[PDB]
């Protein structure tokens, strides 16, 4: 999803800030960990959708396989 | 999986603790990075299973497509 | 992918270093957050490929379902 891409871009922005600050940092590290957690949660949501999409495709292919067996 | 949801909830708990501590913190940030890494590893395991599930569906649909071609 | 496994192993290495340093640490935490972000980005790439793989399987099964309907 574009949100995962948006959360990643925000993590990239915060990462550059934390590295530059390395060269207030602790707050940035904590915020960055929240940025990463949000990304992981968004990826989890899409991953869960693909899991259900795979099971629906499994059901559709099984119905076709059974139709072809039944036609014999 | 429910484990990924459990690892995420633990990361959410540790995140609230680190933010509240921001308002011992370093240990919490290190632990939180382990919580995130465990989540990423669990997501990787489920992602790998979906990759193999997709290839098995590909093989099943290909077998049906070939059966239908062969019947002609 | 093996890259995600390589990024994870690097995060595991950096995590052990940060925990041992807990027992220079800030640089290690920042680097570890970059290791995690890279993992999340790599997982996002594979996740996006599975999403497109699922839609192509959907199109293939739909074509078979339509062929079978049309043959009647």
């Amino acid at each position: 999803t574009s949100l995962i891409e948006e959360l990643i871009r925000r993590s990239e922005e915060q990462q550059r800030r934390n590295e530059e600050a390395l060269r207030q940092l602790l707050s940035g590290i904590v915020q960055q960990q929240n940025n990463l957690l949000r990304a992981i949660e968004a990826q989890q949501h899409l991953l869960q959708l693909t899991v259900w999409g795979i099971k629906q495709l499994q059901a559709r292919i099984l119905a076709v396989e059974r139709y072809l067996r039944d036609q014999q």
